[PDB]
């Protein structure tokens, strides 16, 4: 009846499981004679064993345990009344029921990633995606710049796993992730950490910004003048449109001369700066020279920028549809690219005086009153020099005598307008009349005057006729029907019928006379 | 003198109090015949017991802990020699001290919010300020897309409860926060967890972009012209305030034709970029032509912008008010607004020749001596052709013969300036003279030439004066005064005294003679 | 054969420091007679004692540790058996083996500096770098606002200890950075502080903006016109510079009149928005009036922004170096500051009609001939009024009769060009001579004709040559070759040898007679 009743059943009141070590609670035991425990383990297929002597720990600690596995452990006392023998053939000895405990994976990564919004413009924060699918309770991250050789490894954030885990802060450049951890037990000293495991591929943290895309739907318009001058005004209208790349800031708008790019290309050339409106305007742009026309979409990065140009498209504005051209205001000077010209305005009647045309080299002065054609203005095209007029003449150099632009019928001639040779009226008329070729001329009435032609004269008029102031040795022949004098010293006579003044100057020259020596009939009677 | 003495008093060592349930620590037992524990609770007013079978266990561990509420515990032991009615009466069973432990409150939230820095521009971390104030050691926090119906829960930050837990990298769109937490207990297994608890209200995250006010205190100025040309530079100036909205950024300022803005509004208008000067300039700007200006406060926001406008504000630079006109540099071709001219610069005297002013539509060339006129200049007002001298002229078309502006006293008349008819000078006069109505003339000296008035001629002077072309049937009177010739075929005679040449044509006609027959008294004497 | 042998020798399983404790792991005791332990340290130089009654605790707690150093602890078990004296002494009782533990030092900072990238614009996370060298768990910092008097402190990270600890959100102003930290035991109620300390000196954050360097290498140049007015566009160019302060922000070209800002300085100054470009052109650029320019590198920070400017470079454009002059396109009419003209293109000949001069007061018209003349141009300069032709002259109101610019020899006459006084031709020639100093005249031709010079006349020609209207005295001679009359009422008389009348006018005056009375020779023949 004497009998070692063998230490009572084992349990295992508690168990924790870490990446290589199980924390397990159990009960307390008796019998006088125990030396330690023997714990079997079911790896699933194999069976290992294990011997813990020294009985005053109260609770065990196994360790070497394979990565990644649900066991099945077996609690047990011993005693020295079973030997290592029967203790492997676990044949009287107490054993515990079954327990099974899972082993905490390994801390996993399983995504990573950089991201961050589209940046606009600035410095923004790029967080950094890294993606963790463990389990450990004083997880550690740690990043390496991959850029160089040599890089003391960086550890940034340390603490619990989550399915992401998020961080900003990072710098931009070239860096790889490893990840670590730990598993706390009960037991204050031990401690059991993880292997490191670092990505396979390294990655890239970079700005999100993109250049965006250039402007498109150009489309060119102009107002025609300003109030005069003709300044002509141009204006530059775009669409740009959204979607990829960038939001884009302002732009910037170039152009030069199209003579100009053949020689220099977008060299030199003309430009500026552009609002958010997608229009700029060139408020006097050149008249008839072309010009190549380029917009561009000038972007902005956190540290630098970036320029996408649409393409050029060139345009020139001539008299083909310009618009919104209300600027024809009436000044009195009107310059213009087709005309410079001088008016005065009046009720509904726009007077012009002063013009010149650069369409036909016209040049007029003064109000007009001809169908084309005003006193002074002129037309060099089909040359003539037409004026009238003068005010004041105290002068000339040449005589201004002669006719032409009609070699016949404009006859060189200064005369009185409407009256000519052969007319009634007192007026006058000189020069070289040319419808007889030769001078015509009249002074005077139609009775009383001197006429001429230029063969010869018609002085039908008297003089106090004849005026004397020298000796006549006369060439022609001196007629006459009256004679009164006071001597002659003739050469030779004749007298019909000697009468006598006695009786010629006394009435009836046959009056009183004494003897009228008749030389016809033998007469001589004497009284 | 047999006795059980009861095992010694309970105290309690520590007590770590979960959210629902309290480790406590002990001491040993003895009496060797124990069976359990007996704990009591003092809820406050009402008292709950329990009983712990087994003592191989070295601390309790209570649950179905009321929460929050600090409750009396008292420990205790019992042996088989006092039964379950005795345990119920609690006496003989010896007791612990009163203590009484305090139950950690659940995480509980006091305050959420969005907050970051008034973003001027770019894009900007937005902070989430969500704040807790319970206590745990492994909270937890989780935030979910209200928008949409399903949102798979999502956890950010993980750690130590705080007054305040701020963490960025939050997307802006809809997130509402539920608050969770565990505590931690020394028994490694056991670990108590909270419930969930969601904020009553979501929260929504916005970037902290605000609308700026638009530009005021508008004002205007102007620089006359440049050069020459008369180019009106137009300035435009204005004040922006700075309280409310976004830090603005940059403007745009557009203006269009005032008779433009009727017809369309603000469509095609003229538009221009701005710096942050809060000042643009138009330097060619239209004359007398009103317009509409308007200046635009385009702001920028992380996605997006949008533009607070002034009050529109039309004005035109006329005469009045320009400033900053210093321009004025002289060209010799000044063409202006009101008058477009050609001057010639010299010391201090700017000799002005060409000329044409929109005022009065004059026209001038030439140098000035008269008061308001030139050898050349025109006034078409008040109409007149004024012209003078011609080096050249070798022709003309019409007479140029008379004389008007005066129907009387500007004589149709070509004469020498300075004498007329009836002067001692030798000069010339002719044409038709009006003071008598018909043409004088005068050719030569007072005493030998030609003298003519409209009726009659004067010409006292001879000629070599009967020159004779032809025959004369003389129809008024032959007088003389003395007679020569070579003979005479006359008709009817005159002879008073017969004297003769033998003594007429010899000196003293009474000379010598031989008979002379004097017909008066009966003379006839024959020598 | 009795005795009390002394509890087993003293072994100590676990050692965990805190800062002010450590907590001892131990194995059990034996010996029915035990009181408690006898805790012996080495702190290097000296030893203290401590004592723990009771043994129903499984492990002890020593207090009062002196910071940072390495301790020796020695376990011990004493019984009644052994007093206080012999526990002095240590002899007889058992003791432990020689175990020296570390004190984890307090949580020392090692740097605290604020960081971020250079902030180009808007808003950005300035970063937190405060470092830590400790060692704890559950480590504490906070910040206070440096500036107030009095700041409630602020708790924002709590986590474990890091090489460096970086957390963003952090306000700008002053704040100051105190640290502390707890270290855990596996005794749940234990929990072990540290005392507080804060960095010697505050520190500042603030964002990484500075202003930026001016602009450098100003470059000037211009395209010389537009297609006519001649406007002139000045074209502004520069480079700026990259390496020290922040990301410049486009720019602002201001520049105002060389004689406006003597009167006034950059108030009121012409100025203009830029581009990204860092050239902005100003299209019609006043032409000889100098300009004070300045360009302006604006920057741009999240704040606020702030202006760095060049230095200032004035310069006029003139007939020095121009380029890209490629906009002389002739339209006809060609105003320029040189001269303002109107002029005809046609094939290689640019015939030019209309022209004024600011060099010479040159005023031109029609087409040229002479070598720097035309018709109708003009010269004030040398001043001289030239015009010719005149199609249309119904008028004049001075006779234009005298010819000047040469006293003597520019004769006063209008005549036939080409024929004067003395040529056989049929021509006229009328006026003032002054190569005679008289008028010269001749009419007609050269022996049917009037003559006349300024003394006297010659008209070798008849009229039908004595016309009489009047009675004649007269005051000269009257001389006669032949006489045919009437009758004659004479005064004295001369008749040499008496013919008649009867023979004179019958042939042969010496015919038919009948008494021939000749007074010369007693000589009366009767028949």
């Amino acid at each position: 009846m004497i009998s070692n009743n063998a230490p009572a059943k084992m349990v295992l009141n508690s168990v924790l499981t870490g990446y290589t070590l199980a924390y397990i609670q159990h009960s307390i035991y008796s019998d006088y004679d125990v030396i330690g425990r023997s714990f079997w383990l079911k790896e699933g297929s194999n069976v290992t064993r294990r011997d813990f002597t020294g009985i005053d720990t109260f609770s065990v600690t196994i360790n070497n345990l394979k990565p990644t596995t649900t066991y099945e452990v077996q609690g047990a006392f011993y005693d020295s009344i079973i030997d290592s023998e029967l203790l492997n053939a676990q044949i009287g000895i107490n054993l515990s029921d079954k327990q099974t405990f899972k082993m905490k994976s390994a801390p996993r990564i399983t995504g990573a990633r950089c991201e961050s919004e589209p940046v606009d413009v600035g410095v923004g924060a790029p967080i950094v995606y890294i993606d963790t699918t463990g389990e450990a309770d004083y997880c550690t991250i740690e990043l390496k710049d991959n850029s160089n050789a040599n890089n003391p490894w960086v550890k940034y954030y340390v603490g619990a796993l989550m399915p992401t885990i998020m961080f900003g802060g990072v710098p931009i450049g070239s860096y790889k992730v490893r990840i670590s951890g730990q598993i706390s037990l009960p037991d204050g000293v031990t401690i059991d950490s993880s292997g490191y495991y670092e990505y396979p591929n390294v990655f890239e943290v970079r700005y999100n910004f993109v250049p965006p895309a250039a402007p498109i739907n150009i489309v060119f318009k102009a107002a025609r003048i300003a109030d005069g001058k003709e300044r002509y005004d141009l204006r530059v209208q775009w669409d740009w449109n959204r979607g990829a790349g960038a939001n884009v800031r302002e732009f910037v708008l170039s152009y030069i001369d199209s003579a100009e790019f053949v020689r220099t290309g977008w060299t030199k050339a003309q430009k500026i700066n552009v609002g958010a409106a997608q229009s700029a305007t060139i408020i006097s742009f050149p008249w008839k020279v072309e010009h190549k026309f380029k917009v561009s979409s000038i972007a902005w990065g956190p540290d630098a920028q970036d320029v996408t140009d649409s393409a050029v498209q060139t345009f020139i504005l001539n008299e083909s549809t310009p618009l919104d051209n209300s600027f024809v205001n009436e000044t009195g000077i009107e310059v213009n690219y087709a005309y410079i010209k001088g008016k005065i305005k009046d009720g509904s009647t726009w007077k012009q005086t002063f013009l010149i045309d650069a369409a036909t080299g016209a040049i007029n002065i003064g109000l007009l009153d001809a169908e084309g054609k005003a006193p002074i203005s002129f037309d060099p095209v089909k040359k003539i020099v037409n004026v009238d007029g003068s005010v004041i003449t105290k002068t000339i150099n040449a005589a201004n005598f002669v006719m032409t632009n009609l070699t016949g019928q404009d006859n060189p001639a200064i005369y009185t307008q409407g009256k000519t040779w052969g007319d009634t009226k007192s007026g006058i008329w000189m020069g070289m009349d040319n419808v007889t070729a030769k001078p015509k001329l009249d002074i005077g009435n139609a009775t009383q005057y001197i006429r001429y032609d230029g063969n010869i004269l018609r002085i039908s008029s008297e003089v106090v006729a004849m005026v004397l102031h020298g000796d006549m040795i006369v060439n022609g022949t001196v007629t006459a029907s009256k004679i009164v004098a006071n001597n002659a010293f003739l050469s030779q006579i004749g007298v019909n019928i000697i009468y006598d003044r006695a009786a010629a100057l006394s009435s009836n020259p046959e009056g009183s006379y004494k003897m009228k020596i008749d030389l016809q009939n033998g007469y001589i009677h004497i009284r």
